């Protein structure tokens, strides 16, 4: 309730199971995807998220978004189309993503429900050889910093174990 | 201490082996399970990465310790045991993960019937970019699910970063 | 803090630099060493013979920020490797040379009255690289970070911009 939680972790780290546990007592759930239980309703959406995360949401309806990483990828390919990603203007693309993330953050601030955002840690390997992967890793890292600063709580999930770091 | 299962995880060359050794420094005898010359005399080494209940047994003394290095290599050994030298693009990774699940279940059950302190070393491999190779992508997912299962069974879990152990369970 | 060594580690674009700035925000003077910003900082570009910059003469109320260990490692590999195919390189000899340079750095920090903050990267929690140079870089960088953390008074892991004190 009037709370924003960010859950981050690596691939198959258990971060989705952890986020579901955070909201398991909510009478109802809105799942934003970028077979679910009966008291869940699902929406597929990765842009203009203030149209779903609104001041009219029932205060007892938890909102779970999975996941920020795929939102970023979807925005990049929406802007890039079918063109060769080697040629994308990643500076201009990140400005567009910054607008969408700012809409997301402003919407959470005005919504009475608990919002849980799931994201991925993608930056503790080696520098990618592929240009898109290099820029994606940088953009995802900056996006996660911004969301963590806005969040009231931040969990890092490692091998299924939650570590509360904010 | 006795009847204890510890998981130690971390990245490549993160110091997790030195941390694991520190955890069992006081044990009068150690069984070192190498999964594939300078070990102390009170260590015994056994090369094994399947049917581990045959080495991690109820008969082991409670004051001893068992160190397994490492879960990641056990997983890759099982993949290549089932796939051989064939093109890994074609492997049935669902069937291969079921076989790995069988062996990890035997390992967990064996630890829970063993009086020794068992320390399992594993690797975090999931915090980079999605691999562009089919085998690497599936291995990343399998390794992550295996580590979740071991951490849930463990009494203690350490994450070692730049040589520093962080107790997270 | 005077006569202190802090290590700050984390992934790419994890907010390490911002966290390190916060650690030294109360220093009246800062030396920034770039191995590849507030106006009062003075900058140097250096990744070798770091005892010429990190000296006993520095005042104890000052701070030194070095960014970053990872690039000093890769610069040394590329400098020592030369223009032959890196599949063929003597990585054992290269690591001995890198160890020598890290020893110079650690010793210089221990004779310096300033608070020295070293920024480095975690590069070891992905999949084993398919390239020999990248595999050896990953292993050397991991060992270097272990050595720096052991010598440091304080160690921070920065995740998604959030600093976690682990030593």
């Amino acid at each position: 309730h009037h709370m924003l939680t960010l859950v981050t972790g690596g691939a198959r780290s258990g971060k989705s199971r952890h986020a579901e546990a955070l909201i398991a007592d909510a009478p109802q759930v809105l799942y934003i995807a970028t077979g679910r239980p009966a008291h869940w309703r699902t929406a597929e959406r990765w842009q203009q998220l203030d149209e779903l995360i609104t001041p009219a949401i029932a205060p007892e309806e938890a909102i779970l978004l999975e996941c920020i990483t795929t939102m970023v990828t979807n925005l990049l390919f929406a802007l890039g189309g079918d063109s060769d990603p080697d040629g994308w203007d990643y500076a201009a693309m990140e400005r567009a993503i910054d607008d969408e993330i700012g809409v997301l953050i402003a919407a959470c601030q005005r919504c009475p429900a608990h919002v849980v955002l799931v994201t991925n840690e993608v930056g503790m390997g080696i520098v990618p050889e592929n240009r898109l992967a290099r820029h994606f890793r940088d953009i995802a890292g900056r996006v996660n910093q911004r969301l963590a600063a806005a969040a009231d709580a931040v969990w890092l999930v490692v091998s299924g174990i939650g570590v509360k770091i904010k």
